[PDB]
């Protein structure tokens, strides 16, 4: 599903710049709200509260809604486009670009300013000549690219493709200690046990180096607070409403554990590789099957018949000779084996995990998915060819075993 990924300039910059609903202080000391909407230059806080109330037409106490931040953002986009169209170095390139690549260019102005963007003289001519691949390579040769790697990558991919796909799943990579530093800063505990994120003077020198490193990546801001998008990722993993928790065994090599977590409308993928954690904030348009596929990769479905009239562990103790030899090789010697359980959080702070699990098998004959069923009080198992549709079916069945019976 979701073969045409729909983005827009506001969601793009919400992710890259970060949406702040509370008055904020950038590095230069200026008070800011929304997506980098400058409130005042004054070194004073109260001046900022005055200016914010004027722009909103409401007494706000330094707190706005997402809709209000979008209003301010639209004015800033106009101001940035107005500036671009009056800059002889940027107007020709902007006029030639499609709407998506225009948003990528507006994205850069938001970050480094109209003059800084005009300094990419080589890349700007490549974009005007529709040499997408060359511009993408050239842009990566800037200090901008290394200063903010995750943002520049997405913007450069957007310049290359002219699509929104770079924002379907946006990822950050942190060490287990960096994750603990973020959680400590955000008042977060109760992470999925499957990720193994567990809680003086020696710890302080260790974390002050990690904090310095996170600041260098733009994961922590100038006062040591996380980027709002990273904050969103880590928060979603703390006390999620739903999770898929997976154990992933790879014949080609240690078991990898990863999680898909939902909290309200946010989805986060968390893969742990040793002492490394990869977090991905996932756009609502993506489906559960797509999130799992993002971790496991694509594979050709194994041309097999269904094998659902199977009781629990009876599978492991009326098929064809051919259909029997295929299935035997799949389970006996699989290239890869994933088991996925699901959980849900209850209002009272407790959680339920399924006992049954959905399965994904890769082999020389193609991928296979295993769908769990509780019928008449006994656990059933059904093997199906591993298409993204059947994977979604296996995950739907798994989730239906939760007290709520749905992912919502
Ligand atoms: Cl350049
Ligand atoms: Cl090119
Ligand atoms: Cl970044
Ligand atoms: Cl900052
Ligand atoms: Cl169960």
């Amino acid at each position: 599903e979701n073969l045409y990924f729909q983005g827009n300039i506001f969601e793009m910059l919400r992710i890259d710049e970060g949406l702040r609903l509370k008055i904020y202080k950038d590095t230069e000391g200026y008070y800011t709200i929304g997506i980098g909407h400058l409130l005042t230059k004054s070194p004073s806080l109260n001046a900022a509260k005055s200016e914010l109330d004027k722009a909103i037409g409401r007494n706000t106490n330094g707190v706005i809604t997402k809709d209000e931040a979008e209003k301010l953002f639209n004015q800033d986009v106009d101001a940035a486009v107005r500036g671009i169209l009056r800059n002889a170095k940027l107007k020709p390139v902007y006029d030639s670009l499609d709407a998506v690549r225009r948003a990528a260019l507006i994205n850069m102005v938001f970050q480094m300013g109209e003059t800084g963007v005009a300094g990419f003289t080589n890349s700007l001519r490549m974009l005007q000549q529709k040499r997408w691949d060359e511009a993408a390579v050239n842009l990566a040769k800037s200090r901008w690219y290394n200063q903010t790697p995750n943002r520049a990558k997405r913007v450069i991919t957007t310049f290359r493709t002219g699509t929104w796909d770079a924002y379907a799943m946006v990822g950050v990579e942190v060490t287990i200690d960096g994750m603990l530093v973020l959680a400590d800063r955000l008042h977060l505990v109760d992470f999925p046990v499957a990720l193994g994120i567990r809680p003086d003077d020696l710890r302080e020198i260790v974390w002050d180096q990690v904090r310095r490193d996170l600041t260098a990546q733009g994961v922590l801001d100038h006062n040591g607070y996380p980027h709002p998008t990273v904050a969103s990722m880590v928060d979603t993993l703390s006390r999620p409403d739903r999770t898929l928790e997976a154990r992933w065994w790879r014949r080609d090599v240690v078991m990898v554990r990863f999680v898909v977590a939902r909290k309200d409308d946010r989805h986060v993928i968390a893969v742990r590789n040793g002492d490394l954690l990869v977090l991905q904030l996932v756009a609502p348009q993506v489906g559960l099957a797509g999130m799992v596929t993002a971790v496991l990769g694509t594979a050709d479905p194994a041309s097999v018949e269904p094998l659902t009239g199977i009781a629990s562990e009876l599978a492991e103790a009326g098929l064809a000779p051919t259909a029997a030899r295929i299935y035997t090789e799949i389970v006996s010697n699989p290239d890869s084996w994933v088991e996925i359980v699901a959980s849900q959080r209850h209002p009272g702070g407790t959680t339920t995990h399924t006992k049954a699990a959905a399965g994904v098998l890769d082999s020389a004959h193609g991928r296979v998915v295993s769908l769990p069923r509780i019928v008449s009080g006994e656990l059933y198992g059904s093997f199906l060819p591993g298409t993204p549709q059947n994977l979604q079916l296996a995950l739907d069945a798994l989730v239906e075993l939760l007290p709520a019976g749905s992912w919502l």
